[PDB]
């Protein structure tokens, strides 16, 4: 038996795998900072008809230990279909077990989105009518941060923000852009027709191609943690950051969703920004209209979720609170479990790239039903 992390995403480090029942992993930190969960390795050579237990043992030390617990790893024989296993945390650290039906398979946190199926990605988007690439930034290691632009109208009046995976371990993000970006194909759809007749979308599938590829979970390959340098962004340390704010200021914003996974709540939730200083009743307001709407098309909720923050309070470093003011504009996160969304439970694969992909295209139709309310 062998296994690796040598691709695209891939990570994880081998302690011992010379016992089938006693198969000893270390998840490796990111590539300048201490953080780590997310892993991502194969095997191969496994022996038939035989228990093979793994354990990550430093699970216990990784960025949210605590979500650990209700959280069962998912594996694929194909790399295509991707099933949960069963899985247990104690102190040795996080345990799973699986008697393969095939010599070799993959295990995940997630359900990868590889930097290959961007680009085919990006490459089908540039093949649907009213879709260009706007523009492109540059990451740190020099990977493209393309910038999508869906106009279909000149009279167009809103520009309505859509990115995606700042945090490079929350694979399901880039999947909910796959997933809007597809239904853009759709012939026949009065909903898009109504939306993109007033709004145009500006997408970035992944804020963070340098983190994904390299298997990092929260920072990109400076060690920035992309989601609090909004505040004091930088050319050199965070240019995928610096990269849309420059883009934001030329073209506008109206509407502000930044995608993406939560290890902890098995739930799909919304944060907003309510301790902003320039939160505003007409902000309020949206912010109730959007959850409302999406929760009657999506596998969205609002009971559970972060912490609000007190009136005045919020970080302007996040990207939601420091969009959502400066531009006086709708702003959410949009959080995705990487366990499953319990109110619909469906054990066999939790959350997955399907499901995300899915409440993508139910998030467009709730930005249909408000395009009349965002200005
Ligand atoms: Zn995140």
């Amino acid at each position: 038996m062998q296994i690796r992390a040598d691709f695209d995403s891939g990570n994880i480090q081998v302690i011992d795998a010379s016992d089938p029942r006693r198969i000893r992993l270390a998840i490796r930190p990111d590539l300048a900072s201490q953080h780590f969960q997310w892993f991502h390795f194969k095997v191969e050579g496994m022996a038939p008809a035989t228990e093979h237990c793994f354990t990550l043992v430093n699970a216990g030390q990784s960025a949210y230990s605590h979500a650990w617990s209700g959280y069962q790893a998912v594996a694929s024989y194909d790399g295509e279909r991707w099933f949960r296993v069963p899985s247990q945390y104690d102190a040795d650290g996080l345990h799973f077990q699986l008697e393969p039906e095939e010599s070799e398979v993959r295990f995940a946190y997630f359900e990868p989105y590889s930097r290959e199926r961007h680009a085919r990605l990006v490459e089908r988007a540039l093949g649907i009518e009213g879709v260009e690439r706007l523009a492109v930034g540059t990451s740190v290691q020099g990977r493209d941060i393309e910038l999508l632009r869906v106009r279909r109208h000149p009279d167009s009046h809103l520009k309505l923000w859509v990115i995606a995976q700042q945090h490079p371990g929350e694979h399901m993000a880039e999947w909910f852009m796959e997933g809007l970006i597809e239904r853009l194909q759709r012939p026949d759809d009065t909903e898009m027709q109504r939306l993109l007749e007033k709004a145009d979308l500006y997408l970035v599938p992944n804020m963070n191609p340098d983190g994904a590829f390299h298997g990092n979970l929260r920072t990109n390959a400076a060690g920035q943690d992309l989601n609090r340098a909004w505040l004091e962004p930088s050319a050199e340390r965070s240019p995928e950051v610096w990269f849309v704010q420059q883009e934001m200021k030329r073209h506008g914003v109206d509407l502000f969703l930044d995608i993406h996974g939560d290890e902890e709540i098995p739930h799909v939730f919304a944060a907003g920004c309510e301790g902003n200083p320039g939160y505003t009743p007409r902000l309020e307001r949206l912010e109730q209209r959007f959850r409302e709407e999406l929760m009657a098309r999506g596998e969205f909720q609002i009971r559970h979720g972060y912490p609000r923050s007190a009136p005045g309070q919020a970080n302007l470093a996040l990207a939601c609170n420091f969009v959502g003011q400066t531009y006086d504009c709708l702003a959410f996160t949009i959080e995705m479990p990487f366990k499953d969304h319990d109110d619909n439970p469906e054990p066999g694969t939790g959350w997955s790239g399907a499901r995300s992909k899915r409440l993508g295209q139910d998030v467009l139709s709730t930005l249909a039903v408000l395009v009349d309310e965002l200005r």
